């Protein structure tokens, strides 16, 4: 299936533009939406975490006390090779689960470190979300909670942003009113969709 990859730098605005994509009813696959799925409240592997790390690794509203179980891969590192066991077969299999039930023209696969693992040749094309440096700091800090100089931390572990430019083949600026944002969504969809059924004569 024709594959779009979308990549862009923390707090750049990936998922909210995958999401304007969804909305035009392209399959998006994004491995950070999966895995939170598969820890959901009321699953087997929410069940599994607990039982063997205790109930209080649930929240009164049964989902997932995240922070909970990042103390305790903080204080045993082993317990990361555990909790790879458990839901990397999970969220592989999930993946797969999507890609076959899609039936959309073409796929928008969420791939935040595209240029970093160097994965610039599985995709038809990319896909970056730009925005300035400094928009970056600011949206990290709102939701995350960090320090500026932790966000200049992430930033520098991150491809540079004139990395990520240079790997595109089309760039979406995440900025400015959200309806022009979602009108240029809308205009690379009908890109991709000739594209899609080029590459399928
Ligand atoms: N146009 C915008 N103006 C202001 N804030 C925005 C805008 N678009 C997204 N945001 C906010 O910026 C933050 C980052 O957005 P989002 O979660 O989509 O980022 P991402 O690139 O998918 O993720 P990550 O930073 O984890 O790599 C979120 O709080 C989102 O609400
Ligand atoms: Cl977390």
């Amino acid at each position: 299936t024709y594959t779009v990859a979308l990549t862009g730098g923390i707090g750049s605005g990936k998922s909210t533009v995958a999401d304007e994509f969804a909305h035009l009813g392209v399959t998006v696959i994004d491995a950070d939406i999966i895995a939170r799925q598969v820890v959901e409240p009321g699953t087997p592997a929410l069940l599994a975490i607990a039982e063997r790390f205790g109930p209080q690794m649930i929240n009164d509203d049964g989902s997932l006390n995240r922070r909970r179980l990042r103390e305790r891969i903080f204080a045993h590192s082993e317990d990361k090779a555990w909790l790879n066991a458990l839901l990397h077969p999970l969220i592989q299999q999930e993946t797969r689960r999507q890609m076959q039930a899609s039936t959309s023209p073409y796929l928008l696969w969420v791939v935040p470190l595209l240029v970093e693992n160097r994965l610039t040749d599985k995709a038809d094309r990319i896909l970056v979300v730009d925005v300035p440096k400094e928009t970056q700091i600011e949206r990290t800090i709102r939701r995350d909670g960090v320090s500026r100089e932790h966000a200049e931390h992430i930033l520098a572990a991150q491809a540079t942003r004139e990395q990520r430019l240079a790997a595109a083949d089309d760039v979406i600026e995440n900025m400015g009113s959200a309806d022009a944002v979602a009108s240029h969504v809308a205009r690379l969809h009908d890109k991709y969709l000739m594209l899609a059924s080029q590459a399928a004569s």
